[PDB]
């Protein structure tokens, strides 16, 4: 099982779920190899009715589509569709939660309500909206149409990407036509130039994808904002993960899937219902997060992780997943399936996101805590049904130090430096204590022996002094391999960089340092590090192309991966990914996507599926930006 | 050839291709097969990157997607994006021309103007915006907003769809929550949910679908809406199309793509243009048509149609054709290569539709008249090349009759009834003379001999008095057949329509018919029959699902077709589609979109390879509608 993942619990419940029959993610991976070899390397399209077309990547014929599309193209164009699709996901979550929050402040949604007004001020200050005199609920309701207005054309451009970069960079990016005017706009017009005879140049194509990519980082940027706002910015907390977070005596209920809106309220009824469960026969209800949404609660709530990404059914495995919560992206449909062996009660709440099988149970902002109360009494039912039935939760789990916003970070660092919080982190970039700074982000890839990447990578950097800071099921790989944890700092952390943790950790009063990875939240909390990197350019007077900083979406599935990818190259970071996009099958989108794009926004593709080789390269990119700087390496 | 193409001017052509070892479309066919049947058949997946996944439509594995995601959510995924993406092109368009009539009216585009004022007054009246007191720039500029707000949420749904259905159809839809809350909203939501671990249930994945396909709808109407205010609302006009209308001593301008905002000026400058180019050796400047942007201008200014579709290269391979000038949308990106053989100078002109090898002129409403003389400068110089170059323009053209928008069709009708003018019409239908109505729509598609099924399908139902109305290419093949030429009404006509068809004819005064096939006019002119089918609802007092009217995309390619297709199913209409969808891998989403949307909108597609075989299913679609109103057949 060490070749499928290398947790231990994930491999513990492989063999609960082999033993059982139950077919898993990595068996269905199985059963699908050989993959098609023209998806593979994205030469295949089916953008009309007179494909399927393909191209051979060597050989004789088909050499381009029927229309006449080339490999460029072809490849170009089915790229541009993945960023826009992650867009789309980003910006769907970003547009929930202004429309949450619109409803909050105009009275319609009790459960919900301005939690971070500082939050909320600083963000109306950033836009530009006046807050001098003017109603809590007046700015929050200004930022919520100022959030929505970003979905489409108007008199200005896209302000979630336009305010939260350095003016440098909006700079570089005007010049190459690349701000975004509408976050739905950007998609739609995407989804227009790759359809059938329209756009058909790779560069032109993939500038467009570089903008849609920018309105991608807009929605997540805005998510997180948003989040914030409602259910607070998040600062350190201590908690677990891993499925030994789970209790065989509790009611166990995952919050699956990506928005706040849902979860965060699910955590709070939980607690008012413990009585009800106590009746039931339980010690109460054990809310426990998967993939983003969990990362929420445990940002904000020191909500034990459970479990993430290509791992998930393996909660269900152990028998004492009671509910599963979801409402939308990355939850993987045979849960629904897997449900039916293992009882678990598998629950939708968005109308977008239904599950054949799955009891759906619409959840309305309206009546979330009803809503709420209807879903976590199916909880408790279920719990009641597998009374006297043995349970197997492995008993493994990580301690987990979390909830490092940007906010969190520069308050740390303010311990050190009260008026300039940045600057101790600066003056470790020069004196050589912290090399550079790299954002593990994404998903776990059936691929790739789950975690492999993101634990051998930060293993190699640690060790280098590079900061690592960590979002989403990245965040997730490392934390359940006890990245999260500040007693591992000796084991893993180079000198330089434990000297840096340390004299933080205790200048905020911990007798010990933070932990050896800043865990940075959910995939639109990647708009945190971009609030940092950009916070850090500003403080030095240089764009993010000249920071020794860098990323790795070292296990990356999720179009919404391939869109913060393309973002983060876009900003200006090296950016690795670790599985092969579909782009192999054309050498100039390749060249581009690596190499010439450098020139157009000073970011780029590192393409490495070896992990070792991957974080070489990775240093060498961190590297050459701190010669850059005329800085020692 | 003639297994190629039904069109012996294409047939002469491809002969000449041959000949000279110019690539077509049809050997890049040629070339693909066998095509992959899992795209054939849907079965395919590459949602992220743990794909490509496939499921064999027959026997072992794999069954399932490596997510869990069955074979009938990947197919209701993919069909769900090519919706999307045909929205995204329709919409595309219609937002070119909103942005174009804000800058007319606000003096920002002096080459731009209301011409059409009535047309202005009835679409202001329709979206419910006062015209009484006001300015008709103010007026329009109100539009230009409705339209522009359509796009994006707000405090109605999208009013080019609520304002062009009967209410009762608007109910219908409602209930099943298919309106559209924002043309470019759906698009986002369609492509978010489709994303890897969203909705993952057939039905609900199609119902977005069908909600999508009315933002299509609402793309096209507000297409033709805007671009009549700005070029004119089409009457009936006489022209001659195929590619005997090329002349070797002018300078031939192919206009190809979709938008009028770009062909109706090449053609007033053209005319403005004409002693330049007798300057240069040519009689003049002669501008054809080629897909729908020709269509815009036959339809408006009886400028003749070149070619349509599939068979676009041909007229570059006569030689003659000295510029090809191209927005976007349906142009096969070979022509830049062909150019080349060809001498035809390609000429891109919208930022988001390149093709590498193409020049690239850009176009900008408020320099238009200035963009136009530029690129018909080139295409000049390009007539001065070719001097002493033998051509081979087959002597081969069709007249057309066309400009039958629906004003046109009531204004014709009405000389027959002043104050009831649909009255005639469904006398007709009632006393059997007219026995339905067909709409023919969308493209050819190299995998069926070019115009076949248009021209096998329209000669049945034309011969059993069906009333047939075209549009797009659905128009090019019948107009290039002889279909919308009245001297050819005896031939194919059964008596009762071509009774009708007379009596209509001389009542506007003609001494002859209308021609048997009503060229409704471009791709979102589909508008338009839903505008006359709406209006024939609304006199009835019956819904659209109770009318004998039907749709056939006898040879549909594109996204775009599909959406069509699909919103002329939500609206009520049986819809023949003549090409394999990639549905066929799923039985229950093949059976929902065949049969049970039937119970959600009355409307339901028609699948049929075969043209004689769709032809008696259309007419049993007709006659079963007839037998349902009561009435004989
Ligand atoms: S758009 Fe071109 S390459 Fe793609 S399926 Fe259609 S003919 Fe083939
Ligand atoms: S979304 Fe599911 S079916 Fe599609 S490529 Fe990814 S794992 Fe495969
Ligand atoms: S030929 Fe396999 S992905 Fe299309
Ligand atoms: S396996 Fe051929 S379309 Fe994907
Ligand atoms: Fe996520
Ligand atoms: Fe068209």
């Amino acid at each position: 099982q060490n070749l499928k993942s290398t947790d231990r619990a994930v491999q513990q419940m492989l063999d609960k779920a082999k033993r059982e029959g139950i077919q898993t993610v990595w068996d269905r991976y199985e059963a699908m190899k050989p993959q098609c070899g023209f998806g593979e390397t994205g030469l295949c399209c089916r953008h009309c009715l007179q494909g399927p077309c393909r191209i051979n990547p060597f050989g004789d014929e088909p050499k381009v589509g029927i229309c006449g599309a080339t490999a460029e193209v072809i490849v170009a164009r089915g790229l541009d569709r993945s960023i826009a699709a992650g867009a789309a996901g980003h910006s769907g979550h970003a547009k929930h939660l202004a429309h949450t929050l619109k409803k909050a402040v105009q009275g319609k949604a009790a459960s919900y309500m301005i939690k971070d007004r500082t939050k909320l001020h600083s963000i109306a200050k950033r836009l530009g909206i006046p807050t001098e005199g003017q109603k809590d609920e007046d700015i929050a309701l200004e930022v919520a149409k100022a959030a929505l207005a970003d979905f489409h054309e108007k008199d200005t451009p896209v302000l979630w990407v336009t305010t939260v970069l350095p003016p440098s960079r909006v700079k570089v990016l005007s010049a190459h036509g690349l701000i975004p005017a509408g976050i739905d706009h950007e998609i739609a017009e995407i989804m227009h130039r790759t359809s059938m005879g329209c756009d058909a140049d790779a560069q032109n194509l993939l500038l467009g994808g570089l903008r849609c990519s920018l309105a991608d980082l807009a929605g997540c940027y805005m998510g997180t904002d948003l989040a914030d706002i409602l259910f607070g910015t998040p600062a350190p907390v201590v908690t677990e993960s891993n499925l030994g977070v789970l209790k065989a005596d509790a009611v166990n209920v995952a919050v699956h899937g990506h928005n706040p809106v849902l979860s965060d309220i699910i955590v709070s009824v939980s607690k008012e219902m413990e009585n009800e469960a106590r009746a039931a026969g339980a010690t109460g209800i054990n809310v426990v997060g998967i993939c983003c949404t969990g990362n929420e609660v445990l940002m904000r709530h020191g909500i034990p992780a459970c479990t993430h990404s290509v791992s998930q059914e393996m909660a269900m495995i152990t028998g004492a997943l009671d509910a599963m919560i979801l409402d939308y992206q990355c939850i993987q449909p045979s849960v629904a399936t897997i449900a039916e062996c293992t009882g678990t009660t598998v629950i939708t709440t968005m109308e977008m996101s239904k599950i054949t099988g799955a009891t759906h149970v619409n959840f309305a902002e309206e009546a979330a805590v009803e809503n709420a109360k209807q879903i976590l009494r199916l909880a408790i039912d279920t719990f009641k049904r597998r009374k006297g039935k043995p349970v197997e939760i492995p008993n493994i789990k990580t301690k987990v130090v979390a909830g490092f916003s940007t906010e969190a970070i520069i308050n740390a660092l303010s311990k050190l430096n009260a008026n300039d919080p940045l600057k101790p982190l600066i003056d470790n970039v020069v004196n050589g204590n912290i090399r550079g700074v790299c954002l593990f982000a994404g998903c776990n890839n059936v691929k790739v022996p789950q975690d492999q990447n993101f634990t051998t990578i930060a293993r190699k950097l640690l060790k280098q002094n590079v900061l690592v800071v960590a979002t989403g099921c990245g965040a997730g790989a490392l934390m359940r391999h006890g990245f999260m944890d500040p007693a591992n700092v000796d084991e893993l952390c180079g000198d330089g960089l434990k000297a840096v943790l340390t004299a933080i950790g205790e200048a905020n009063g911990l007798g010990g340092p933070l932990p050896p990875v800043l865990h940075m939240g959910s995939c639109v909390d990647n708009s945190r590090a971009v609030a940092l990197v950009a916070a850090l350019a500003n403080r030095l007077g240089v764009d993010l192309d000249r920071l020794p900083v860098v990323a790795s979406a070292a296990e990356a599935m999720h179009e919404k991966a391939v869109a913060i990818g393309t973002w983060a190259v876009t900003i200006g970071l090296p950016t690795h990914i670790g599985v092969l996009p579909p782009i192999t099958g054309s050498l100039p989108v390749t060249q581009i996507l690596t190499s010439s794009v450098k020139d157009i926004t000073g970011g780029y593709f590192i393409v490495e599926l070896d992990p070792e080789t991957a974080a070489d390269k990775l240093l060498a990119a961190i590297n050459e930006r701190r010669a850059g700087l005329g800085l020692p390496w």
